[PDB]
């Protein structure tokens, strides 16, 4: 019933927060991890409905196999959450094809939008 939602972050500031505003909506099953946890891909006993990635400063974009692990999730859609980038870690951002670029700190409206845009 409730939309699966997977979030990723090594900042406890952001996951207290983010889980709190989803679950205040009550629509969502929130699930919360490590940002490297996102590399596993989906667990088999579940079927994720949204991604959130907190990148931070972009550490996880230079990561050998990226890209290609953001393809364990399929097609769900990915919300990234970062501080400003560079031009080379912006383009594998692009390749991981999130529908939106949210830069920290970040607002209520802004993540509602995200989240609420693929209900």
């Amino acid at each position: 019933k409730r939309k699966q939602v997977a979030l990723f972050s090594s900042d406890p500031n952001f996951k207290r927060d983010v889980a709190t505003r989803l679950d205040a909506l009550a629509i969502y099953d929130v699930r919360v991890s490590e940002t490297d946890d996102f590399l596993k891909g989906p667990p088999a006993d579940t079927r994720p409905g949204i991604v959130i990635l907190d990148l931070g400063g972009g550490d996880l974009l230079g990561k050998p196999g990226i890209v290609e692990a953001r393809a364990l999730w399929a097609t769900v859609p990915l919300i990234a959450v970062s501080d400003e980038l560079t031009s080379e870690q912006t383009r594998v951002l692009v390749r991981m094809n999130a529908s939106d670029w949210l830069h920290k700190p970040l607002d209520g409206k802004e993540l509602l939008n995200a989240v609420t845009f693929h209900d």
